[PDB]
């Protein structure tokens, strides 16, 4: 019953925090709500304080990643209301709902790439390059920095308005712009699709090492 | 035969919903259609009847989902024309088409997520309020409200449009956005591909299963 | 080297076709090319002559689907330029390109779904009639007719400026159309996935059968 | 230790022709990151030399590919700025970043299709010049050339835009247009879901390879 009533709660302020949102709800129960928030951060220490009784020694508990996530988020939800960034810690307080991921199994169970990562990386920041260089100066607002070229070439990755947002516009200028992107295009959706065919590999090896154990 | 002259009757109802759709058909062999469908509910309750009967005991019947189903269409097809709700339930009765799902096998064998779809929902509702908090004033077509915010969210992981059409434009106000929306896409889509690679593996499972039966 | 021969015309009369295109090669070299059609006509149709006795009797060529294409696919270029329909025919002579699938293996390797198909179709008909009913009136260019709505429900399918373009306009006049369109693009994206899950198994399953033979 | 310094310079470099790019770092230190460029090029002629000799006889180290890359990539970078094309060579330097690649293993890891490639290149010039017969006068943007219509061709089978950017106000001159496009994407999605079942049984193919090896 103990973990039932802290996934209720959680549930329970969970829906509030999104209440609190609106501006008209703040209005009339806008104390209702503090009181609750209030409450519950309360009845959460109890709870942080007695699983660490029980943890086995104070130590245990202090072991276990999930059990430091939810001390950590109560903890910033202690910190008084006020302070030097009373906003910050104060948003904060809304990661407690990543409590409902700790206490609730099957969440946890959900939640091999590096070596592409680090490619496909490097390629950007070459491309990321060589576009400022040609694009920038006619195209400030998607080539102008090395930052924009960066975010501009991941939209492009994703195929989300490549051609008739950048691509047409900037060929324009540069007829020879397609050499540039249609490579890029191919390199960056074939690694994708391999990265893709190695996941699923390994998935159904785990699959298999699950049934030898 | 008597189920061939039932699938019959369904797809030819089925065209003729669709006549029924064009104004200029109705004005001419508005009745013609009218009384067809006078006839095909008759028929059809017939049908409905006889199956009660023949089922087993009345009871089994209504066992059946496919049956109940059958029986619920037909059912709201048979209440008057006029009623409180002339429109709805007159609308409803295209459901009848429906008809064509059970009476034929295989579409019904077409016809282990929860978890994952548990998870999502809670991310979505996180990005959601904050969203709402970070972008409402200034974007109140897009982030104005929680709501819109969902289906704002929605968009940027279908990727349509994210960019050129929401990102873009809410960088010239916020330069940092794109801290937001880089990451939320990342997770969104991450949990996508994993979810598939599980789809994938119980259909492959349930084949050695079926092997094993 | 008979095949060879044949492969390397294919491949020639391809480019020219492409230079046949362009108006401004049509003043200089009209002719050139011109003649180069008629030769290349007159040796395919030596071809499938030699190729008709050859098969065995010559019956066994007209059994082959490949040798009858080869056949039909002549036939229309040996159509005298001139005719009813000089244009049609003078374009489906093009058509001859698709030799190359032919004569040339792996090709025709490349070269299980109606249930689901089926279904699917069904589907948009259902949604589609009911869309055009919904919003014809004031969106007339996507849902004004049946057909309009077929061609506007594929477009969201395949996912391309359904917000942006579409839905995000179509709330303007009903708030609610989103709940009309997210239910379509669930059911249509979770049939599409399922239909692939489907096809690949069936492929994995060919291997297999492939090793007992 | 060799290799190590090797890659750390890689890197070091690597981040250095980023800063080269900014036209503000420029002015500052310029000359800094000018002599350090000289000085990598060194240590990195020295380095190939050493390999050179430690190869084997001299030819093994011609015969690696990778050695090879490494030679001709520090070759360029080892001409005179001033040059014919002083610009090109100076530019072309920054593939010495490719090294990343050589120097460190995995990355060379990660880096049977021919046969549908050529089908669907053939595809392409197919509808290629039929389109820009279709539409280019019309659309001279989208389907003027040849070449135009492959690129335009190229961004539908991305599925960027086809609809609201490309068929739709195709549709105002041309309402059949849809007949063209619809089964144009049909047959080439058709295919990329082929390709992909393909080259991911060659994948668990070699897998198994692996473990027999």
């Amino acid at each position: 019953r103990f973990t039932s009533a802290i996934i209720v709660l959680i549930v329970i302020n969970a829906i509030v925090v999104g209440m609190e949102t609106y501006p008209g709800i703040y209005q009339p129960y806008q104390d209702w709500f503090y009181l609750i928030d209030r409450m519950i951060l309360w009845v959460f220490t109890a709870e942080i304080i007695l699983k660490l009784v029980a943890t086995r020694p104070r130590y245990h508990f202090f072991k276990d990643s999930w059990n430091v996530f939810d001390f950590l988020i109560v903890a910033s939800g202690h910190l008084f209301v006020g302070a030097q960034f009373v906003t910050v810690l104060r948003v904060l307080r809304v990661l407690r709902l990543l409590r409902a991921v700790t206490v609730i199994p099957s969440l946890r169970r959900l939640v091999s790439l590096g070596n592409i990562m680090l490619l496909m990386g490097l390629i950007f920041y070459i491309f990321g390059v060589m576009g400022t260089f040609l694009f920038r100066d006619v195209a400030p607002e998607y080539f102008g920095s090395l930052h924009l070229s960066l975010i501009t070439l991941f939209q492009v990755v994703t195929l989300e308005s490549w051609a008739s947002g950048i691509m047409r516009p900037i060929m324009a200028e540069v007829f020879w712009s397609w050499i540039y992107f249609v490579a890029f295009i191919l390199v960056g959706t074939f690694v994708i699709f391999n990265l893709f065919v190695g996941v699923i590999v390994s998935n159904v090896e785990r699959a298999e090492t699950e049934d030898a154990e």
